[PDB]
């Protein structure tokens, strides 16, 4: 089997991007974000906190024929950006662009926080990194992906995020036409459970590729680019203007600047983001400072190759025995 779905940007600054999904019998179809760096399908629904929800679609498991309340799982989740939800968890069937899965645990929240309330355009998330991840308690439950792999014509999915535009969700194939090229193929290290990867290194603008090894995780629920301190100064050093901005939170830089690009190995290859794919707008309406869409990990602990980086690629994520990831230019 298949699956394929277009994803979309959820504002014109691709600040993250939503994906239909249909859950339950008669099907209910939410928009999530499709999530490589977690490990969790969580969704607002009948059983969130009236209060905390703003416009939200909502899953209700009692409308669903096909749902089952997992007997005593909960579940509870932190994100790397100071958000979190939680709640309980069914089993339900769920549908991608096609592809079936049933026995699909569906983690139904009870809470969310505030940045998740005031996301109107985002129902749940569904996770894509390794099920190792899992928050369900006491029995950790397995992402969509692991249940639907052995299905697949091929163990793989691949992530095909626009430039404000929408973009492609594959599953179980790789599509030929939606890249330049070959696709280079790199090492996953799974034991943080993410898609961690080693980067060769990188350029900025037209200057020299600097080879140095940066590893970090292809995290598509992230929207920048997370890099170390010494890569990130070079690259806004080369912009006039650009300053790093405690209060602000990061690096910031005149809207009226054109931005280089930033290059990044994956072995011999290159990938090349356009600069326009580093400017995340005014840091607050009608401002003249505009928010850099790379930034520092130093405070992390890790670096993040998030949606600036990975829209820029057509992304393999093959999910065979030794899992690998794959770029190609597009
Ligand atoms: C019981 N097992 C051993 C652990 C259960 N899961 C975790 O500890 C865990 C930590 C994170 N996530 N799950 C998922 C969201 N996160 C992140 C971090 C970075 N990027 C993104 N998108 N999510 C951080």
């Amino acid at each position: 089997s298949t699956g394929s779905a277009t994803t979309t940007p959820i504002d014109s600054l691709d600040d993250a991007y939503i994906t239909p999904v249909q859950i339950g019998t008669p099907a209910q179809t939410l928009n999530l974000d499709f999530d490589t760096g977690s490990s969790d399908l969580w969704v607002f629904s009948s059983e969130t906190t009236a209060s905390e929800v703003d416009g939200q679609t909502i899953y209700t498991p009692s409308k669903s024929t096909t749902a089952k309340l997992l007997s005593g799982a909960t579940w509870s989740i932190s994100y790397g950006d100071g958000s979190s939800s939680s709640g309980d968890v069914y089993t339900d069937t769920v549908s991608v662009g096609g592809l079936t899965v049933t026995g699909q645990a569906v983690e139904s929240a009870k809470k969310v926080s505030s940045s998740f309330t005031e996301d109107s355009t985002i129902d749940g998330l569904l996770g894509l990194a390794f099920s190792t991840l899992n928050t369900v308690s006491p029995t950790q439950q397995k992402t969509f992906f692991d249940n639907a792999k052995a299905s697949l014509d091929s163990p793989v999915f691949t992530a095909d995020l626009g430039y404000h535009a929408p973009g492609t969700y594959n599953f179980g194939f790789i599509d030929t036409t939606a890249y330049t090229g070959s696709i280079t193929y790199t090492a996953v290290s799974t034991k943080q459970g993410f898609w961690e990867w080693t980067s060769t290194g990188y350029a900025v603008g037209s200057g020299t590729f600097k080879s140095t090894s940066i590893d970090g995780i292809a995290d598509t629920g992230t929207t920048l680019l997370y890099l170390p301190a010494t890569v990130v100064s070079a690259y806004w050093a080369q912009v006039s203007g650009a300053k790093s901005s405690s209060s602000v939170g990061g690096y910031v830089f005149p809207c009226s600047a054109t931005l280089p690009s930033f290059t990044f190995g994956v072995g011999s290859a290159r990938i090349v983001i356009p600069g326009d794919y580093i400017d995340f707008g005014p840091i607050s309406t009608g401002s003249s400072s505009c928010f850099g869409g790379i930034q520092s990990s130093a405070g992390i602990g890790i670096n993040i190759f998030g949606d600036v980086a990975l829209k820029a690629a057509f992304v393999v994520f093959n999910g065979a025995t030794t899992p690998t990831l794959g770029f190609a230019s597009k």
